[PDB]
């Protein structure tokens, strides 16, 4: 059911999103100017119908020069565009949901983005910055509510600013939270977090579909393991002996193994890179499908171990990841 050509899936609010889509986070110091705007491009050119970005990625107008380039050409058409932004920590007060989206479509200089999530269930600080810490290095932490902020975000959607809302990094407790609020209007019909192989998503993954809210792999491909951030003590995903053995079946990568798997189960993935060749041969994972013996193979490679734990915030009361799922 899925195919270069056509490869969306349907979201709960009569919306649909492409089963893969670009990452566009890269470290600011060592990529060049440009580098973003470029791989939109190609990407776009390859068959890519998803972006994913966010503002505080800092190429979010790169992003938009590429994704207006396109349209302007005759390549795509807005409404074959999926671009996803996100709402930062710092910008959880209600009344800063709007200027922070409207920030964004200035940016991007677009009138509408197709989804647009919270980024962290994690209130910081609101001001010029993204992560802001005392003297002593202490994380200042806002006291998070998420169902006024989740109102903003509903205000957002019937201003027709946003076609769809969700979240990213929530846990079941929070995805509760939302899903219970008194007059909800708009269900989140995504969350973005961690997934892959070595994590995947067992219980989160149940809780979603129970509720119609589909799952975006974010670091799909196991991450860059920038130690500086990442968790790097578990071994990189795409040496895993099973997903190199099962390219060679398939004369595919372990990378397009793992996104190969993630897609073949209804999840979105959105895999990074800025490379030529990388860019193509993460989309070219629509010619082959892993048999129900491969998928329960790989799906048991789950280690239930995260590359991404952000254990400088685990004791924000909004600390998404000590909670079984
Ligand atoms: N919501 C959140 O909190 C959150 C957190 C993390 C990420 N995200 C989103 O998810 C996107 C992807 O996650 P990610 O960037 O952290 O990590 P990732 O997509 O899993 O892996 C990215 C790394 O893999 C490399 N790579 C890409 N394709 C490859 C291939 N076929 N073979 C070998 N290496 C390959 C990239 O380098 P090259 O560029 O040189 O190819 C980059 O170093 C992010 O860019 C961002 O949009 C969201
Ligand atoms: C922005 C990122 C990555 C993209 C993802 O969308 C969200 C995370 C949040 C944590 C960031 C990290 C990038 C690197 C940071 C800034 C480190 O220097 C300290 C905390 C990290
Ligand atoms: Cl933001």
């Amino acid at each position: 059911d899925l195919s270069a050509a056509s490869h969306r899936i349907p979201l709960s609010d009569g919306n649909s999103i492409p089963i893969i889509g670009l990452g566009t986070y890269s470290e600011p110091k060592s990529t060049p100017k440009g580098a973003c705007a470029t791989s939109v491009k190609v990407a776009i050119d390859t068959g890519y119908r998803h972006i994913d970005g966010a503002y505080i990625y800092q190429n979010e107008h790169e992003v938009g020069e590429a994704i207006r380039e396109k349209i302007a050409e005759g390549k795509v058409r807005r409404e074959d565009i999926f671009y996803c932004g996100k709402l930062w920590a710092t910008n959880h007060v209600p009344e800063m949901v709007r200027p922070t989206l409207e920030r964004t479509l200035r940016v991007l200089q677009l009138d509408y983005v197709d989804l647009y999530i919270i980024h962290v269930p994690m209130a910081f600080k609101p001001g010029d910055e993204i992560y802001p810490r005392d003297e002593n290095g202490k994380w200042l932490y806002h006291k998070s509510n998420l169902c006024a902020t989740w109102e903003a975000m509903e205000a957002c959607k019937d201003a027709g600013l946003v076609k769809s809302l969700g979240v990213s990094n929530f846990n079941r407790r929070q995805l509760e939270l939302i899903l219970n609020k008194p007059g909800l209007k708009h269900k989140p019909v995504s969350n973005q977090v961690e997934c892959h192989p070595y994590f995947t998503q067992p219980k989160l993954l149940k809780f979603c579909q129970q509720h119609d809210i589909v799952i975006t792999a974010y670091s799909p491909l196991g991450t860059s393991r920038n130690p500086i951030w990442v968790n790097v003590s578990s071994p990189p995903l795409l040496k895993d002996a099973l997903l190199n053995s099962l390219g060679k079946r398939y004369n595919k990568t372990a990378a397009q193994i793992v996104l190969r798997f993630n897609i073949q189960r209804g999840v979105v993935v959105i895999p990074k890179s800025f490379n030529l060749e990388r860019i193509k041969e993460n989309f070219q994972i629509f010619d082959f499908s892993l048999t129900e013996e491969e998928m329960k193979d790989i799906e048991a490679l789950n280690k239930n171990v995260r590359f991404v734990e952000l254990l400088m915030w685990r004791d924000h009361p909004e600390y998404p990841f000590h909670d079984e799922y």
